[PDB]
């Protein structure tokens, strides 16, 4: 038995990721049936309720066109739920490939982040930033399951429920009237968590080279009391990393936004070219 | 004539006020008539269209019972849009007033004050941060000064300063998030002190303190002064220039915090 959701469906048995309000299946079209998507199912009631925002996936997956984000095919509104049907990744994500491959050559984990980076780029032009990133939606998409070297690996990033407009403030504004009684960081708040996904790229290259997190704890809570207590974290770099990569991994993983590496920077990295 | 709203009806003709994807209207109980309501129907569509964020002024107002919070009754749901049914507050706001009043004595300005207080007591213990504090959502309700209850309205760009943590302690993994997002909670936890001061000033003075040609201007404008010296009148009372100029700071890490305003001097007057 499959649950039908418009032109495609799935089984209740081929969950591939859930989150608190969502839950993600392995689907296919039921006339194309060789034509297999993801379907995500959000619970919009309980987000409702909960202090956690609805945010833009579908505005932003549609907007976005690129080979390595995922593809948004179609939306089904309910009442109380929207599904979205995206591209499917059968490679799965990049902790499964950890688990695997324990760690990543520098060579492997530079073709990678040229994908990355590609897909930073795109949403960089756009204002958009994901906040989000971590190995569980950075995901392997091989074209032909036949070629399944490295060099078969498409990277897709997905799950933008967390993702936001750095231009959002400065819309509301400009739509509100009167913007002479808004705080200035308000206003200017584009300027803040810009280089937000920088650090998360930091911290999945490093655990690609290393095969643990930089900084791990007990908690959520215990994470949030070390970078609240350590104003200047050193991440411990292996002696043998190159000297490219030593020195992306210094400028990506600065606690403090302003000392960070810009994008720019990121972009043209020696590590990268 | 009257549209349907539940147990409410009101007339189109009825507006008293809007924003981009929201409209609100007097409206009545159906029945018991001389029970006006503030009727406010929001764009769904529309917003789903747009960078703007979709917030949580539902959740928000039915979580609130206090009294200088505008009271929800009732929603309903449609497709496109959604009917939020609230408390009417029959002297509208308080750009209206300054409008018949031109300037407020300190002394209203206080009994003011001590109400808008009282509200930002009960966001601040939740959470919450409005955002868009402004004269056009603080609003009045008589039935003079000491008439007069005070209730903040329109929550649609208000946000949960543990929103970003509580996403994070929802992940299991918090670790790959960057420490400016675990952490934001820091950032404009005291955007409305700021708000706050430019409506006490406008209270006081009868314009805000800083004016632009146009919204982009006015943040060219904080962007270029690292300080901000707001223009204040000679007469003011030691207590209320020390409360303005401590509430117009330009940087959040030298504005005054909630606790010094809750308990600042020109309130325990
Ligand atoms: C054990 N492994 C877990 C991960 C995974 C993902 C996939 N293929 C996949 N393809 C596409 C997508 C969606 C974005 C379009 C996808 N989504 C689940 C994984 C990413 N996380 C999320 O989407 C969040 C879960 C609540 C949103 N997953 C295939 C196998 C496996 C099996
Ligand atoms: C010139 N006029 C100014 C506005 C006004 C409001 C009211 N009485 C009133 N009572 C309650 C409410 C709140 C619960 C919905 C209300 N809302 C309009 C004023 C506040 N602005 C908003 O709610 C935004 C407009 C898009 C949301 N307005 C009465 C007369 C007048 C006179
Ligand atoms: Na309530």
């Amino acid at each position: 038995s499959m649950e039908v959701v418009g032109d495609f469906e799935y089984s209740k048995r081929d969950l591939v990721g859930h989150g608190a309000f969502a839950v993600v299946f392995r689907g296919r079209h039921r006339q194309k049936t060789d034509w297999e998507v993801a379907i995500k199912s959000i619970n919009k009631k309980n987000l409702s309720k909960s202090q956690i925002l609805l945010g833009k996936e579908i505005k932003i997956l549609k907007e976005l066109q690129h080979e390595n984000i995922v593809a948004l095919y179609d939306v089904q509104e309910l009442p109380n739920s929207v599904f979205l049907v995206m591209e499917y990744c059968n490679g799965g994500d990049l902790a499964d490939y950890l688990q695997a491959k324990g760690t990543l050559s520098e060579d492997t984990i530079r073709v990678f982040l040229h994908q990355i980076a590609a897909a930073m780029r795109i949403l960089h032009s756009k204002g958009i930033i994901h906040r989000d990133l971590k190995p569980q939606n950075i995901l392997l998409s091989y074209a032909n399951r036949r070629k399944s070297s490295v060099s078969g690996i498409r990277i897709k990033i997905a799950d933008f429920g967390f993702a936001r407009y750095l231009h959002s403030n400065m819309m509301a504004a400009d739509l509100c009237g009167s913007p002479m009684y808004m705080a200035p960081e308000v206003i200017m708040s584009q300027h803040y968590d810009a280089k937000a996904d920088l650090w998360s790229i930091g911290t999945v290259i490093y655990q690609c080279l290393v095969g643990k997190p930089p900084f791990q704890a007990n908690s959520p809570q215990d994470l949030r009391m070390f970078y609240e207590k350590n104003r200047s974290l050193m991440p411990s770099i292996p002696r043998e990393t190159s000297p490219y990569l030593a020195n992306l991994l210094l400028g990506l993983l600065q606690r403090n936004q302003k000392d960070r590496m810009d994008f720019e920077a990121f972009f043209s990295h020696p590590f990268l070219e």
